[PDB]
Order: structure tokens, then C-alpha cells, then sequence
């Protein structure tokens, strides 16, 4: 079903997150953490002690697909667990910012050819798609993208509804 869905997302923000690579997408979906760079860091950390649940919707560039979406269960962090995150070409690990705890909701793809009906009103309406990493999707647009993803059976809602 898709009622403790909805129940999650109620009232969320949501954010779109560009990943140069699907190895860094898979480290996060294995470990249960996100790590941006400090500009994206400070707006997460603001968002996730505004509002009941923070969203994250990731795509991999030059992929065509979102990889899945999860909520923010901490604020970052940083001192932890190291990360072997693919960097860019040029960047190092100390440019990173904290490291952020996630639970995911959905780990299935999504292809953007099925989100072309919603546009996000806070990047002038285009195509949710559509957005520099870290981009705050609109709730109505952010809602309608996460379900439209399919049904991520493997998941139970339930213990991070208790989180909330």
C-alpha cells in the first residue's frame, strides 16, 4: 500500500540529488549515509530541523532515471566511519562537508520519462528532472515524484515512521 507512504510525506521538504556516479549512490543505498558539499550541507541541516521529514531524490547524471529517494535521519555529522566516495576530477574528501544519516523509502528506479508531467515551481517550473544538486523540489511536485516510483517491498515504513 501506499498509505504509510503518504503518511511519511506529509508535509516534507524535498531535494534533488545529482551524483556524478552510481557508485556513490549504491555506497549510500549499502550504508545509509549522504555526504554534499558545504553550500548544499548548511540548507539540508536547516531543512531537517524545519519540517517532519526531509527527502532526498537521487539521480545519477547522464543516467535518464532517479535511483530512488530517502529520508534525512540526522543532521551531519562529521568524524565517523570514513566514506570511499568517488570524488570528481580534482576534489578531495576535505572539501565534503558532514556526513548525513539516511533511511531509505525506495531503492527502485524511476525513469524520467515518467515524471515529464511535473514541473518543480522553485526552478521556474521546469521539469522536476530539472536542477542543480541540491535543488529544493515544491511539496506537490516532490509528493507526486515519490509516488510515482514503484513500490519498494523490501522496505517497512513503519520504523521510520517512529523516527518522525
Amino acid at each position: 500500500g501506499t498509505s504509510k507512504l503518504k503518511y511519511v510525506l506529509q508535509d516534507a521538504r524535498f531535494f534533488l540529488i545529482k551524483s556524478n556516479n552510481h557508485e556513490n549512490v549504491s555506497l549510500a543505498k549499502a550504508k545509509g549515509v549522504w555526504s554534499t558539499l558545504p553550500v548544499n550541507e548548511k540548507k539540508l541541516n536547516l531543512a531537517f530541523r524545519s519540517a517532519r521529514s526531509v527527502i532526498l531524490i537521487f539521480s545519477v547524471r547522464e543516467s535518464g532515471k532517479f535511483q530512488g529517494f530517502a529520508r534525512l535521519s540526522s543532521e551531519s555529522h562529521h568524524g565517523g566511519s570514513p566514506i570511499h566516495w568517488v570524488l570528481p576530477a580534482g576534489m578531495s574528501a576535505k572539501m565534503l562537508g558532514g556526513v548525513f544519516k539516511i533511511d531509505w523509502i525506495c531503492r527502485r528506479e524511476l525513469p524520467f520519462t515518467k515524471s515529464a508531467h511535473l514541473t518543480n515551481p522553485w526552478n521556474e517550473h521546469k521539469p522536476v528532472k530539472i536542477g542543480r544538486d541540491g535543488q529544493e523540489i515544491e511539496l506537490e511536485c516532490g509528493t507526486q515524484l515519490c509516488l510515482l516510483f514503484p513500490p519498494d517491498e523490501s522496505i517497512d515504513l513503519y520504523q521510520v515512521i517512529h523516527k518522525m
